[PDB]
């Protein structure tokens, strides 16, 4: 892919986070802390899970951004609707307004409803998401495997303005403390 050029310096909007998340000093990382980071709630917070949404906001245009997910065993990335749900329990489809890929259990899958099963061959350490606007498109690049597609959604109804979209995952296992980060261009 030649999407490199459409780069965009993505930020980390603390106000959206979930409770329990620490975003860096110079919002470009998150990770799940072990309690409730001591903020007040507000509308904007993702209640249920180890959410945050990007500051960024885009209605048109290219855009491309890179995640660091280095030794993580659950994520979610992608994009999703500025006026998505924040509270209580929703799955993440195009319907419920998210375009987005995860990690689960060993398996990576899309985010469509029902999910689907992706096909990668070299473990991604850090993932390329691609979004054309105006052509409805969401796209996801293996930038370990020189930049190989893992996911194109395709006829987007993306229906409001769009903003990156990141969930850290559950640490359960003791074995996914590692945070997000949004990777220098
Ligand atoms: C082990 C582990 O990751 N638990 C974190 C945890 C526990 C209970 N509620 C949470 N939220 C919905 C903020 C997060």
């Amino acid at each position: 892919h030649h999407h490199h050029h459409h780069m965009v310096h993505i930020t980390l909007d603390r106000n959206t986070a979930n409770s329990w998340l620490i975003i860096s000093k110079d919002r470009r990382q998150v990770r799940m802390g072990d309690t409730h980071q001591n903020v007040s709630d507000n509308k904007e917070r993702f209640s249920n899970y180890p959410m945050v949404l990007g500051a960024q906001r885009f209605s048109s245009g290219k855009m491309y951004w890179e995640v660091d997910v280095t030794q993580k065993e659950a994520w979610d990335l992608g994009v999703c609707r500025d006026s998505v749900q924040r509270k209580g329990q929703f799955s993440l489809s195009p319907e419920n307004g998210f375009w987005t890929i995860w990690l689960w259990q060993d398996s990576y899958e899309a985010g469509t409803s029902p999910q689907t099963t992706l096909h990668i061959q070299v473990p991604p350490c850090q993932i390329g998401i691609f979004v054309d606007y105006e052509a409805g498109v969401v796209s996801f690049y293996n930038i370990t495997d020189h930049g190989s597609l893992i996911y194109t959604f395709s006829e987007c109804v993306f229906a409001g303005p769009l903003r990156p979209f990141f969930n850290v995952g559950f640490n359960y296992s003791g074995g996914n403390a590692a945070p997000l980060k949004l990777c220098p261009l």
